[PDB]
């Protein structure tokens, strides 16, 4: 048993709702929040800017040490850093960003990421400002993802369209 309230079951380990991945990761405080990272950490928008602020930019200190000492991450790769005031650790996972011309193939690897964690608040990779298909998104995370994911979905008309379309 554990403490996330309100979810659709999608399957065995997926589980879905309408919500504000920020409000969220403050009312569970889970072991992990997945940010929607970029290779360099560059926290500005989408569901990265909105995590950093809600640190208080904290987030964005702490990945630019990571970045300094580390140099960039890789496109399907990922990070473990603190979770600040959201959640104990935040995995930082770089999905492909449509926008740039990144592989979308580059996504299975991208969600690959999660099974190192037993249980994960996250958002559904490469979606938003990064250009793919959430519908897709959804999929893929589907057949790649075994631990237990509990999916955050910010838009209300997508949440439903995600829902409805769910094979
Ligand atoms: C981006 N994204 C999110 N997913 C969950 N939580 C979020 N919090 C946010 C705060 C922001 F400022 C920007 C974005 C998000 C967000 C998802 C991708 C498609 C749109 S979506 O919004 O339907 C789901």
């Amino acid at each position: 048993v554990n403490s996330f309230s309100g979810y659709l079951k999608l399957t065995d380990n997926v589980y879905i709702k309408n919500a504000d991945i920020v409000e969220e990761a403050k009312k569970v405080k889970p072991t992990v929040v997945v940010n929607a990272a970029n290779v360099y950490l560059k926290h500005g928008g989408g569901v990265a800017g909105a995590l950093n602020k809600a640190t208080n930019n904290a987030m964005q200190v702490e990945s630019d040490d990571y970045i300094a000492t580390n140099g960039p991450l890789k496109v399907g790769g990922s990070c473990v850093l603190s979770g600040h005031n959201l959640a104990k650790h935040c995995l930082h996972v770089v999905g492909p960003n449509v926008n740039k011309g990144e592989d979308i193939q580059l996504l299975k690897s991208a969600y690959e990421n999660f099974n190192q964690h037993e249980v994960l608040l996250a958002p559904l990779l490469s979606a938003g400002i990064f250009g793919a298909d959430p519908i897709h998104s959804l999929r893929v995370c589907v057949d790649t993802v075994r631990t237990n994911v509990y999916l955050a979905v910010f838009d209300k008309n997508l949440y439903d369209k995600l829902v409805s379309s769910f094979l």
